[PDB]
């Protein structure tokens, strides 16, 4: 049972775990990393108002999975998405600019290749996109298509799962728009996930092609 | 014992060699590919050249392709990470996909920084004209000790356009983690040259098969070298 604790379960041993997950030590591109160093410069979203299939803290964050009828286009196939989980802290770190909370989007195409989201949380209003998470018969939908800012900054880049087997083979796209939110949730978001941090160490950067660009969500 | 014939040492294959090998078929970010998808950008004034024309440490055949080893006299600089010309070896076709273009013959520059960091310098061959800078190779062949002299800094474009990615070797152990520059200008060989290096390789065709992309960030920006 791997963690983020300082111990033996610990990020930096989480190769040692398990065999599938040597990638955690033995892998260059890795995720997460520090972005400070960038060449300046597709994606089409089929986000709606959903009703979480689940919604649950696992394998040490909390999480909402999601009917595959959401999705993601880049390079003309469609990403679904299974689920949009949490990290506190941050895991990425934006040019040496941090937040306390970000969240996932993880996607699927049909060849396999994974296609992740991740954006900031800056402390701030209430952000009412969050209830229907902390509120997991009768699922309420949860507005996907109303989420994300309609303007973005994404940084987009190659790396890995941040949280074991460290799977390589994931698009990371990192927007540098934070989404504000209120404290009373943070706090509350921090302990559903047992007051236990988590968010992985940066990882070894050798020297990853970052591309910056922008879109409009909706 | 790897080599390109689809017996029991075939090129996907290669994981089953060594399990030093099992990159090769388990990595992601696996070399070569056709370069079709990119990102058009700027010119940071990154990676800058300090290349002399230089005399060979040694010339030899290995490992199914041609290579020529160097002195660490010949450096690259770039953010502030500088790379040492380690060797050039070459493959015929060209590994890279250019566009779907295809080149019947490329050189790898090799370079290395104090660590474990790789960064390869690759550009083309087209069928046609006498390549000088091929002429003083074809006579190094048979020579050991004082080799002829390769004009390096003859040897590519003044001006160059070129697309870079992260990437593997491209041949095992497939290591990762490998900054290539994959230039689009062909340099040009003769005929002549073109044969006699193909059997300098036996006419053996020394491509790795074009890998699976994981949505591989590339991006196409140009450069001066003279
Ligand atoms: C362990 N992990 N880490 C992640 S991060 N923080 O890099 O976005 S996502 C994750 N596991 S997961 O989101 O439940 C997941 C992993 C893999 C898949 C498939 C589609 C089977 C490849 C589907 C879902
Ligand atoms: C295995 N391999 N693949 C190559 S490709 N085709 O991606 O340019 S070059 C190569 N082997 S090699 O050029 O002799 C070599 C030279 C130097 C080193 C280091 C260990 C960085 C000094 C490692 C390998
Ligand atoms: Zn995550
Ligand atoms: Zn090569």
């Amino acid at each position: 049972k791997w963690d983020y604790k300082n111990k033996e379960n610990g990020p930096h041993r989480w190769d040692k775990l398990h065999k599938d997950f040597e990638v955690c030590k033995s892998g260059k591109s890795q995720s997460p990393i520090n972005i400070e160093h960038y060449y300046h410069t597709d994606l089409q979203f089929k986000y709606a108002a959903s009703k979480p299939k689940a919604v649950f803290f696992t394998h040490h964050t909390l999480k909402a999975s999601f009917e595959p009828t959401n999705h993601i286009n880049y390079r003309g196939h469609d990403y679904v998405l299974d689920n949009v989980h949490f990290h506190a802290p941050m895991e990425f770190l934006i040019n040496n600019k941090t937040r306390p909370l970000s969240a996932h989007f993880v996607h699927k195409d049909a060849k396999g290749r994974l296609l992740v989201l991740a954006i900031g949380f800056e402390e701030g209003k209430e952000n009412p996109n969050l209830d229907p998470i902390l509120e997991g018969q009768n699922f309420k939908e949860v507005a996907l298509d109303a989420f994300l800012p309609k303007s973005i900054n994404y940084y987009h880049f190659n790396g890995s799962l941040t949280a074991p087997p460290c799977t390589e083979g994931v698009a990371w796209f990192v927007i540098e728009e934070p989404l504000e939110v209120s404290a009373k949730q943070l706090a509350e978001i921090k302990k559903r996930m047992k007051n236990s941090p988590n968010q992985r160490p940066v990882q070894p950067d050798y020297n990853t092609v970052i591309i910056k660009s922008s879109a409009e969500t909706r």
